[PDB]
């Protein structure tokens, strides 16, 4: 009768540094991203999040806009540098923003999903070594415990980390993201300290025994296809799958790093951070897994160097990120989790969406028909997973609004709502009107 049950959550998602602005107001100190965006050549045209969408000031208009679309759940992140702008120094004015935001969501029948860490590490923590310093587990634990104690009556759905693959490999190996190191050993140790920090928050959360409250983690996952049936392309796909997916899924859900990748990485860097006590903390039972899905990878063996797979273009339609539009991988990844990792545990899609070349036409509208078709194809796969016995509880579109897309600055637009940055005007895109209809009819 309904493709999506009344209890299924239709959501949208943002992140603190990507939308809030007010970067130096009410006691906020710099994050690693405020620092990184001011380093020459790190971010497109030296864009930064000083102002972004001005969501800090415009949050009531943004909540009313979500209520008018019929949004059922809102995923956002909490900015560590607003809450602890200096080590051990709590900022009540910081916490007050997240109380007024969550109060506005609950009064407009929107369920809050709060990401504790979405990449805006305080500069003070980075200056003490940041994710390379195992003491960060205690600093993160103190931060998480404060959020649980102050906001536990406001928020019942908690996500420890967003995309630890990005905070580790993209930030410390590839160097695209803050703080922008280029060292495999650092990226591997950071991946471990991120997961241990997740573990510490889970341990704290369970000790609080919070009424009807749930905790999880968000991972960016893909599907890797070999370019051919050759043994060479099979190993290339195995390594690329180990690098993106299994390096995080295995410690979290099996309590062991993937042994093929430990051996592979061990040829190039130290993997001596692995121990039983830490893996027990990392693998504590979660209430749900958040999946961030955008695209697949088709790979062929490269020159036998470190993670040097050649990226094959299979000749299909792509977004403005150059990401293939391949909706079948959404179903394939959710089934893989049901069969191999999460079994009957609740899953959410915590991000899915696309960047297109959006323009405001002379009629004042944004006719983003490619984003309408993108979302339609991916929701149809979510429906297929549900109809095949999948435990999918909700789907959060990335993003509510166009925002600061990290190293790309404002040059990539992911919103269902267009933002004219000169005026901070919000314009509903045709994708927003399509989504409003999907929530209302629950039919696709
Ligand atoms: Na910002
Ligand atoms: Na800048
Ligand atoms: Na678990």
């Amino acid at each position: 009768m309904l493709d999506f049950s009344k209890d299924f959550l239709f959501g949208v998602a943002t992140a603190s540094y990507q939308v809030e602005g007010a970067y130096n107001e009410d006691g906020r100190t710099m994050s690693i991203w405020d620092t990184f965006s001011r380093q020459d050549g790190k971010v497109y045209k030296s864009h930064n999040g000083d102002v972004a969408c001005d969501h800090y000031h415009l949050y009531k208009d943004d909540v009313k806009m979500m209520k008018d679309l019929g949004i059922e759940a809102y995923r956002f992140s909490i900015a560590w540098p607003r809450i602890f702008p200096a080590k051990g120094q709590y900022n009540p004015k910081g916490m007050d923003f997240y109380k007024r935001l969550t109060d506005e969501l609950l009064k407009n029948d929107i369920k809050p999903f709060a990401t504790i860490y979405h990449w805006d590490l305080p500069q003070w923590a980075d200056d003490l070594g940041g994710w390379l310093n195992r003491e960060i587990v205690e600093w993160y634990g103190e931060y998480a415990e404060k959020l649980f104690s102050e906001l536990g009556g406001y928020i019942k759905n908690w996500i420890t980390l967003n995309e630890p693959w990005c905070s580790s490999f993209l930030s410390y190996f590839i160097g695209e993201h803050a703080p922008g190191h280029k060292d495999l050993g650092e990226a591997l140790l950071v991946s471990h300290n991120l997961l241990l920090s997740h573990g510490k928050a889970v341990e704290i959360f369970r000790g609080l025994n919070l009424d009807d409250s749930k905790i999880g983690i968000t991972l960016n996952l893909n599907e890797v296809f070999p370019a051919s049936d050759s043994d060479d392309d099979k190993v290339a796909a195995q390594i690329a799958d180990g690098f993106q997916n299994r390096w995080f899924l295995d410690p979290l859900f099996k309590g062991k790093y993937p042994q093929d990748m430990v051996e592979y990485f061990g040829k190039y860097a130290k993997v001596d951070f692995i121990n039983d006590e830490d893996l027990k903390l990392i693998s504590q039972k979660l209430d749900f897994l958040g999946v961030n899905y955008y695209t697949r990878a088709v790979v062929q063996k490269g020159n036998d160097g470190l993670l040097d797979a050649v990226q094959i273009d299979p000749g299909n339609e792509r977004t403005e990120m150059g990401w293939e539009i391949y909706p079948e991988s959404l179903y394939n990844i959710l089934m893989r989790l049901k069969r191999e990792y999460t079994y009957d545990m609740p899953l959410y899609i915590t991000e899915n969406g696309a960047a297109f070349n959006d323009v405001v036409e002379d009629d004042g509208r944004v006719h983003d028909e490619k984003r309408v078709e993108f979302l339609k194809q991916h929701f149809k796969e979510a429906k297929r997973f549900l109809n095949d016995g999948g435990n999918l509880k909700g789907y959060f579109v990335w993003s509510l609004m166009d925002n600061f897309e990290w190293a790309h600055g404002y040059s990539k637009r992911f919103g269902i709502v267009y933002v004219d940055y000169e005026t901070e005007k919000r314009i509903l895109k045709d994708s927003a009107l399509w989504y409003k209809d999907l929530i209302s009819t629950r039919t696709i």
